[PDB]
């Protein structure tokens, strides 16, 4: 089982200060700290195999290929998908929708349809569904919010027609912590024909995840937030669908032949879907962040996240005037309001004290609206984040309290 | 000026061995080694200073951001452009082409156009065009080129006419090492009212390039090919038709408000065009790798490449049955066929000497078709290769030569 401290360890930025304090790290939500495995997998693949990855004859770019081609295979697993072929690497969730959007919106979804969201989407989950309904007529619908952050699912019935082609829904809210059921949501659409694409953002990092037990059509997740490195994210599709998708990037790599007289053909998935020279040094860095998650064991992870989350909710309920906003049984993030401060204020105070919370509308702007607040205040509760930590946020808020009150 | 020597102990993978052999990396044109002051650049950031940046009020989310509105910034210096705010971060040239097809291309080129590329572009600068000619009804007319690899340019006068809207051409070819008269070329095309998008995949690496002399309207570049990380490239836009492009991805941080009610609007340029989390390490690193050139001397490394380029067409003079494609003052690039072996045995042949040359079409199928060959070997001389990886490609053809015929 886990060790927190063995965990730390891995880490190198946990040992850093910030205006002179030791840093209390409490932004993993957006993105997360690298462990050095991660860090120097990526390093060491570019100081010794480092080559292009277009299936060369030579060498280390035949060797570079395969690599590739094995972080693939174990995203793939590490996400239950059926094969390999139905992972796509993007640079992240947000680039993965905009690639469904287009190449898989585009031919489904026209002038008199709909297509369903939800109300705490971030805006990753709901600007490329505007887009394209913006461009092909179709009506943009929205599962409402209850109160305690959690989606009223006694709307489905009305916002579910036979002109729904989509529902586009987070796992887990990356302001609430609310963990949608996936599942029945999914069973629901199905029978109207509907595809779900699920954002995982905020769930592949807190618990396992299944695909095939969801049986959603499309998921996606990036590698920052599941401690690995920036620009590479993984796209999961339905094998049956992906092999409809036309391409959207076009270029290098995705093609199968180019005329300037008889036109182009494709390749095949998921290579048609990647036009050009990949983040290969990020996919290197993606596989190294997938091998040391498992190797700590989510559940482990899942386990030791939901005891510390447990002491956070307890210790705060002592901080006076404190808003929270989402579930008790949220996962990873605690959003909260301190009397009537403004978060960005908070937010400052925090920091100065070392400690980093996000401030602000966290990319899901519908969302504060929803319960009538510009902003709030956000602190992450990871795998490498302590009680001390807490303690230090909790203190930090009844002194704000007191000075600024 | 430039010491070789002291430049190839910078790259950590020119000590390698290939087969057991001393490698000879002779494929820079298809991705470049890194030195490690790029490789611990991005190190150092993910071991020390990592955070989200997207404008955090906490310290590291507030320094990641300043240092990646820097690295804008010294791009855009790199290239002349007149300000930060004209450069947009991409995962590399083809992902920068593919946004300025669908952004500019789709309000700006209509049924019954037709937009202008050259029989050398590479697939990056062919397909995207292709997709918007079937998207919108316009015409894909291409400059032909002559038997020496140089473009014919009394062709133009019947190509450009009053519905032109683009010419897309590259200011060095990555097969046949021509570089392009852009800025006479650009002249014409603008008094026809065209825009111009210069693709400089393979011009960044060998000589200063300036964007306000060139008086391109889009220029875009790889970082892996200019000494830096993958997953990281530029895009630059006029400022004046980059303020008046619609957004290509939706998502975080390129949206000033979303409503699911009144519907979104837009922050501005560049940030506009980059949805969700940045590859902010690839970031970190190519502005490294742009210290890193900048610090050996454009200049300097041109004239040395050169000398080496120069050094290497005249050993090969005496391989025998030798066909090298291009014009004699190629930069960067050497392609050739052996006598009838087909391209695929004589890389394999030379790999197995421990020298790594790029083989088949290059993502250029229109240019081996303009020469009548499937496939053609081509040596990358940049500016950590030397006189005896030279005379190692000679002789191993020689060898291949005498083996095989």
């Amino acid at each position: 089982i886990f060790s927190v401290d063995k965990v730390r360890a891995d880490f190198p930025v946990l040992s850093r200060e910030v205006n002179g304090l030791p840093l209390a790290y409490l932004d993993s939500a957006a993105s997360a700290q690298k462990p050095s495995q991660v860090i120097d997998a990526e390093a060491e693949f570019y100081r010794h195999g480092y080559a292009a990855v277009h299936r060369g004859i030579h060498t280390l770019s035949a060797q570079a290929t395969e690599k590739m081609e094995n972080v693939r295979k174990r995203a793939s697993l590490f996400i239950n998908a059926r094969s390999a072929e139905e992972l796509v690497f993007v640079r992240g969730t947000t680039e993965g929708i905009n690639l469904v959007a287009n190449s898989w919106g585009n031919s489904n979804v026209r002038a008199g349809d709909n297509i369903i969201i939800s109300q705490m989407e971030h805006h990753a989950n709901i600007v490329p569904w505007q887009m394209l309904c913006a461009r092909v007529g179709a009506e943009l619908r929205v599962i409402p919010l209850n109160p305690d952050g959690t989606l009223q699912l006694e709307t489905l019935p009305t916002l579910f027609d036979e002109k729904t082609r989509l529902l586009a829904i987070t796992h887990v809210s990356n302001v609430l912590g609310t963990e949608n059921p996936l599942a029945e949501m999914i069973t629901l659409a199905h029978q109207h024909g509907a595809k779900v694409l699920v954002d995982g953002a905020q769930a592949v990092m807190h618990h396992p995840v299944d695909v095939q037990a969801l049986d959603c059509d499309f998921y996606v997740f990036s590698g920052h937030k599941l401690y690995g490195p920036t620009g590479i994210g993984i796209l999961y599709v339905k094998e049956a669908l992906l092999q409809e998708m036309p391409p959207w990037e076009g270029g290098g790599s995705m093609i199968a032949t180019v005329s300037l007289s008889e036109g182009t053909t494709w390749t095949k998935a998921p290579w048609r879907f990647e036009a050009g020279t990949p983040n290969t040094g990020g996919i290197i860095g993606l596989g190294a962040a997938l091998e040391y998650v498992s190797a700590l064991g989510l559940n482990n992870i899942a386990e030791y996240e939901q005891n510390l989350m447990h002491y956070a909710l307890s210790q705060l309920e002592s901080v006076p005037d404190l808003t929270l906003y989402g579930p008790q049984n949220r996962l990873g993030v605690i959003a909260f309001n301190l009397g009537k401060h403004h978060a960005y204020d908070v937010g400052s105070f925090l920091d100065n004290y070392g400690i980093a919370v996000r401030t602000g509308h966290h990319c899901a702007m519908p969302l504060m609206a929803y319960y009538n607040v510009p902003a709030m205040c956000r602190a992450s509760l990871a795998m490498y984040n302590t009680h001390e930590e807490v303690d230090r946020l909790v203190t930090g808020l009844q002194r704000i309290h007191r000075l600024l009150g």
